[PDB]
């Protein structure tokens, strides 16, 4: 699809609509992550020992919003300049995942659950050109994270 000035149109828009409610939309993200997949529960510090996902934790929420963000800059800086830049973040980023115990079939789990998650916060706004735009983002970054955890293990 690239990333037509119109596709990027429509991932900026939907992206707004996202942080426009961290609480909710975060905890949402953990619970379709669990119902993806339960077992990874046990890697989150704030959900071990616990048995439900925590709704008020600030440390999940500040953690699940740095997610999202993450994938939209990626899908502006497509249109604009055609590519996602990796940086000291995005490698600080694979360090951490691996001493976590995360590995790469972990991601189409958080990507259907983000997919999954934006398909329910644009709602009869969805279209093919945004689930084509959303996808073509997520998948960019991603490619761009796992390569720092192959690199930081
Ligand atoms: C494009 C996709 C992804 C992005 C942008 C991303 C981003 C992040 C960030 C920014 C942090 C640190 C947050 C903090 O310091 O507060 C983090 C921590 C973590 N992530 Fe990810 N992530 C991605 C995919 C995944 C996947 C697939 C998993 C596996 C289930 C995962 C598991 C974790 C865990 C266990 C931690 C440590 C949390 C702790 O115990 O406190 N992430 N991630
Ligand atoms: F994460």
């Amino acid at each position: 699809g690239a990333l037509t000035e119109s596709q990027a149109a429509l991932v900026k828009s939907s992206w707004e609509e996202f942080n426009a409610n961290i609480p909710k939309h975060t905890h949402r993200f953990f619970i379709l992550v669990l119902e993806i997949a339960p077992a990874a529960k046990d890697l989150f510090s704030f959900l071990k020992g616990t048995s439900e996902v925590p709704q008020n934790n600030p440390e999940l929420q500040a953690h699940a919003g740095k997610v999202f963000k993450l994938v939209y800059e990626a899908a502006i800086q497509l249109e604009v300049t055609g590519v996602v830049v990796t940086d000291a973040t995005l490698k600080n980023l694979g360090s951490v995942h691996v001493s976590k115990g995360v590995a790469d079939a972990h991601f189409p789990v958080v990507k259907e659950a983000i997919l999954k998650t934006i398909k329910e916060v644009v709602g009869a706004k969805w279209s093919e050109e945004l689930n084509s735009a959303w996808t073509i983002a997520y998948d960019e970054l991603a490619i761009v994270i796992k390569k720092e955890m192959d690199d930081a293990a």
